[PDB]
């Protein structure tokens, strides 16, 4: 698959209950956001 989203750092929590590296992440994985930040 392409690789669409940069590593730089700017965590947000999945509803999931995964870290997402950056917004590019959670938002090409399909996944709701929880909260900014790394989950906890
Ligand atoms: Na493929
Ligand atoms: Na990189
Ligand atoms: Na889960
Ligand atoms: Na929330």
């Amino acid at each position: 698959e392409a690789a669409v989203c940069t590593t730089e750092w700017d965590p947000v929590c999945g509803k999931d209950g995964k870290t997402y590296s950056n917004l590019c992440w959670l938002n090409e994985a399909g996944v709701g956001l929880d909260h900014e930040g790394e989950c906890l």
